[PDB]
């Protein structure tokens, strides 16, 4: 058979959001996407040997309070926390990316992993303990990515299908 996951990218302008959901899509870098665009993208992979379609929001546009993102948050089963690690402000808001999702799912056992982006990059500014300890904090993990060399693309969001089939079981 097949299972449908609805997934959500969240996470500060820049991040690398739309690349990382490209690459998953298209299996391509593209490294110039309108900030303003946001949509669900669907692909079909097969993840441990289940096909699994993977519905994919990729947030973008104005940072704004709205019951419309209430409900993308309702209606998605699991959540990438995307900041980039030369970054230390969207590292920062990591945090309130959390406590939205927690607000709107009532509740702290809600499927996520953390993200941090353009792992490429030599120039870091957020430790790797740093993330590491938060997401401990968090109970959910933690995976290094660069949509630019693909590198842990395909770990982060089929990690993230395997903590949503955690949770169903519930
Ligand atoms: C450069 C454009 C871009 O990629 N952006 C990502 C947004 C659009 C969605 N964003 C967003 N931001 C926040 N913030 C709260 C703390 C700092 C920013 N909250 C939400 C959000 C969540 C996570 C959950 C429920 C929400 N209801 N309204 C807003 C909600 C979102 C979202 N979605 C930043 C700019
Ligand atoms: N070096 C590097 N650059 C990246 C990576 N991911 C995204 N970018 C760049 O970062 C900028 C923002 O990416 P984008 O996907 O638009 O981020 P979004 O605003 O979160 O959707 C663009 O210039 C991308 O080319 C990455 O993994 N490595
Ligand atoms: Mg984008």
């Amino acid at each position: 058979g097949m299972t449908e996951y609805k997934l959500v990218v969240v996470g500060a302008c820049g991040v690398g959001k739309s690349a990382l959901t490209i690459q998953l899509i298209q299996n391509h870098f593209v490294d110039e996407y309108d900030p303003t665009i946001e949509d669900s993208y669907r692909k079909q992979v097969v993840i441990d040997g289940e096909t699994s379609l993977l519905d994919i929001l990729d947030t973008a546009g104005q940072e704004e309070y709205s019951a419309m993102r209430d409900q993308y948050m309702r209606t998605g089963e699991g959540f990438l926390l995307v900041f980039a690690i030369n970054n230390t402000k969207s590292f920062e808001d990591i945090h309130h990316y959390r406590e939205q999702i927690k607000r709107v799912k009532d509740s702290e056992d809600v499927p996520m992993v953390l993200v941090g982006n353009k792992s490429d990059l030599p120039s870091r500014t957020v430790d790797t303990k740093q993330a590491q300890d938060l997401a401990r904090s968090y109970g959910i993990p933690f995976i290094e990515t660069s949509a630019k060399t693909r590198q842990g693309v395909d770990d982060a969001f089929y990690t993230l299908v395997r903590e949503i089939r955690k949770h169903k079981e519930k």
